[PDB]
């Protein structure tokens, strides 16, 4: 399938334990993916001082449309020194590994797999 419903945990930046995807655009990009399918991907709502708390590049997921089910259609963007991969939507937040971290809220999306 193009597009998969996927909910994802809502994690606060300083519970994170793991704070990127990796070392270069592709390889984020790449594991934020993998997590996807795994279903082992979280999400941190981006707000003032949360981004020089997570490791870059950043991986966003994006708004790529205006919701099927309540799921808004979202696809990946990735940043690196100010530099976007991807051109898309409104943030709807940066993307994490998750390895147990309680969240605080679910946030339904069809990701453009």
């Amino acid at each position: 399938k193009t597009h998969v419903q996927l909910s994802l945990p809502v994690l606060q930046v300083r519970d994170v334990l793991v704070r990127g995807f990796g070392d270069s655009v592709e390889e984020v990009l790449s594991e934020a993916r993998q997590h996807l399918k795994d279903g082992t991907c979280g999400l941190v709502e981006v707000e003032k001082g949360v981004l020089p708390q997570l490791e870059q590049p950043y991986v966003f997921i994006k708004r790529s449309d205006a919701a099927p089910h309540g799921h808004v259609m979202v696809e990946l963007v990735a940043e690196l020194e100010g530099i976007q991969y991807g051109r898309s939507g409104e943030t709807l937040g940066v993307l994490v590994p998750h390895v147990g971290e309680i969240p605080v809220a679910y946030r339904k999306v069809l990701l453009r797999k």
